[PDB]
């Protein structure tokens, strides 16, 4: 039994900020998440380094600091910078664990690759031991399927190939295509040898991520699997309906066991 949750939390791009932080923190306390993936994360190009490449105030370390109040559980945070966001931001992804890791990866998965760039995209990736197997997690965010210099099924199978062994991998985050909508992208996605989680998943809710308020309804963001899985659950949270809004996507909540 392993809880999932992937959140693209829009970073220090919200009214209202440090509320929504806490209801994110709080939340990731209750329920003890395994994994947590998240895109659009961003910190002040500005600001001092506290260690590594990570900047005083980014937001997943802000994020974790505030868990701390909440629960005693040890989480790490690896993190990842993509390009120049907004404003004066690094814009990256992130993943927050639970548990120790036998292996971490910063890779861009698609052609462009400097960080002067809207469409350069850095993955971060994890490996955890796990009941006698090896998992890989990896936190994307993608370009626009139509995007006209990149390839999302090229951008895809440089993910899916960067570790070459036969490791459950699994892969969440914000992939901006709408499986309602643009079903022929979606369909694509899954060419790629990948299993959705959301349709595998045994009891399910309406599965929309972002709502602009049927007309504006869309599913963007995803948990797949390079393997069929036992999924036993797959809601959608921070929606005002299971918990408060955190950013400008809600999250992706998902149970899994093996
Ligand atoms: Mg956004």
């Amino acid at each position: 039994a392993m809880k999932i949750l992937t959140v693209n939390v829009h970073a220090w791009l919200e009214e209202n900020q440090m509320e929504k932080i806490d209801i994110l923190a709080r939340t990731i306390a209750e329920k003890q998440y395994d994994v947590i993936a998240m895109q659009e994360v961003n910190q002040l190009m500005n600001n001092k380094i506290i260690f590594d490449d990570i900047r005083e105030e980014n937001y997943a370390w802000v994020l974790l600091e505030t868990l701390q109040k909440y629960t005693d559980t040890d989480y790490y945070l690896h993190w990842s910078n993509s390009h120049i966001g907004f404003g004066k931001y690094n814009e990256g992804v992130a993943v927050i664990t639970r548990h120790k890791i036998k292996a971490e990866d910063e890779f861009y998965c698609t052609f462009a690759q400097s960080v002067r760039t809207i469409s350069a995209r850095r993955i971060v990736s994890i490996t955890i031991n796990y009941e006698g197997q090896d998992i890989e997690f990896y936190s994307c965010h993608m370009n626009l399927p139509n995007c006209e210099t990149e390839d999302m099924g090229k951008n895809i199978q440089t993910i899916l190939n960067r570790t070459q062994n036969s490791n459950l991998k699994i892969l969440m985050g914000d992939f901006n295509t709408d499986a309602i909508g643009n079903v022929a992208a979606y369909e694509n996605i899954l060419s790629q040898g990948l299993f959705d989680t959301y349709v595998m998943a045994e009891k399910k809710d309406d599965g929309i991520t972002v709502d602009k308020s049927d007309k504006a309804k869309k599913r963007l963001d995803y948990i797949f699997s390079n393997k069929e899985l036992k999924v036993k659950e797959s809601k959608v949270i921070f929606n005002n309906k299971n918990k408060e809004i955190v950013s400008d996507h809600f999250g992706i909540e998902v149970k899994i066991e093996f």
